[PDB]
């Protein structure tokens, strides 16, 4: 029956939010390897789910248009106010991002380059669950792979919540739902390889060791060094993962996620080099310090800057 809208097709059914669209870019944002839960369905309009719903969101110059889809049968409507401030929350739009570059570019000219054409690039409040787990899902791997990843994951655990043309949406499973006997298997069969494992083992740590998902939301009023540490206790995630969560769902926005990428662009565009080190690749205390590096550098907002530059190096 439902299909995917436009604003041109059913304007009845689109809210909009003040949004100048060099604070915020969905091109940019959306699947630059935050979230890799939405996809431009058709041009300009980027649909995916969002705590439970699904949503389509499109922009002009000034304005940022959504509607919301709700399936369990009700009505069709416009976004509510609650839906509104959902959204409002998700991309952090209290915090300005004027500011944010133009504090950056003025320590930093390789930023204050790149940060012209790449406007608007801001950080996804997430959900805790979905970002560990999608993050699990990153190791050795690439955006379209890790998005297929978590995509077949929802469908095979995840409640379904509607479907629009032939994208069926699910919601992200809770824990309980991947911890169980077969979970590991079923993600094996499902593309997964070693990260099933660990899904699967993450899940049932955070039931059985931390007393579920509760735990998580205590990580977010928890100091960023605390958060991390605990993160790093569970199977499958490490600094790199940790970090991810950190900065992406746990509102540490000094968290800098260091990858064979973010060693790529420290070292190119940089002329960073390990120092308080001797061994001259990536190791732990490598890592570790590439991201004090950039906290040294861009401040207390030190992961939203590098994410302009992730950003903006997928993109030629
Ligand atoms: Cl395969 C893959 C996909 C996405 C990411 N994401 C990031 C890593 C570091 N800093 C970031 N800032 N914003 C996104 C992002 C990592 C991997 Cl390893
Ligand atoms: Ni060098």
């Amino acid at each position: 029956h439902m299909r995917h809208r436009t604003l041109s097709s059913s304007p009845a059914l689109w809210a909009s939010i003040p949004c100048p669209r060099s604070e915020l870019r969905l091109d940019l944002v959306l699947a630059s390897g935050q979230s890799f839960r939405w996809k431009e369905q058709s041009p300009a309009h980027w649909s995916g789910v969002l705590a439970d719903q699904v949503w389509t969101l499109t922009q002009t110059e000034d304005q940022l248009y959504c509607t919301v889809y709700r399936g369990d049968d009700s009505q069709v409507s416009r976004p509510t106010l609650e839906e509104l401030e959902t959204l409002h929350k998700y991309f952090q739009l209290d915090v300005s991002l004027a500011q944010l570059y133009s504090h950056w570019a003025s320590v930093d000219s390789h930023f204050q380059r790149v940060a012209q054409k790449f406007q608007g690039v801001r950080l996804l409040r997430q959900d805790p669950t979905e970002c560990l787990f999608s993050f699990i899902c990153s190791s050795n791997n690439n955006i379209a792979r890790i998005t297929g990843m978590v995509e077949r994951l929802c469908q095979a655990f995840g409640p379904r919540l509607i479907q629009l043309d032939d994208v069926t949406y699910h919601g992200f499973p809770n824990l309980h739902a991947l911890a169980g006997p077969e979970a590991e298997t079923h993600l094996r069969k499902l593309g997964l390889g070693y990260r099933a494992r660990y899904v699967r083992a993450s899940a049932k740590a955070i039931l059985e060791e931390q007393g579920g998902p509760a735990w998580l939301q205590q990580l977010r009023v928890a100091p960023y060094e605390e958060a991390h540490k605990a993160l790093c206790t569970l199977p499958g995630v490490g600094a790199k993962v940790a970090d991810c969560i950190c900065l992406m769902a746990l509102d540490k926005p000094q968290a800098v996620p260091v990858d064979v990428h973010v060693w790529q662009i420290a070292h190119r565009d940089y002329g960073w080099h390990p120092k308080t080190s001797q061994a001259k690749g990536p190791s732990p205390l490598a890592n570790k310090e590439l991201g004090n590096f950039f906290r040294n550098l861009w401040g207390p907002y030190a992961g939203w800057a590098q994410a302009v530059l992730f950003s903006a190096d997928l993109r030629q």
